[PDB]
């Protein structure tokens, strides 16, 4: 059996503009095994938008998660990534930062 902690990156599809419509993008990477929560949060509730999400693997027991929903940004909302997983004691929350 092998267990592999996410690695998570949250990240604009264009650089951020308020308030133009963009998307948001989890990469949720290198997880084993694939049982796994991914959802967007817009000032910690889940966004209220379309989810699409695109799975694939690795030959040496690894999943791949790419996770993204419209959004407009706006000076006052943050947003994150909130993952659950094995690996993890509590769900895991990542920052949206627009200048990291």
């Amino acid at each position: 059996m092998i267990q592999r902690t996410p690695k998570i990156q949250v990240y604009s599809r264009h650089p951020a503009e308020n308030g133009k419509s963009n998307f948001l993008n989890c990469y949720v990477s290198g997880f084993h095994p694939s049982d796994i929560e991914v959802n967007l949060l817009k000032n910690g509730e889940r966004i209220e938008k379309v989810e699409h999400s695109d799975l694939s693997f690795s030959k040496d027991w690894s999943f791949y998660l790419l996770y993204y929903t419209e959004f407009t940004p706006t000076e006052k909302d943050e947003y994150a990534c909130r993952v659950n997983h094995v690996t993890l004691s509590q769900p895991k929350i990542v920052k949206w930062d627009r200048d990291m």
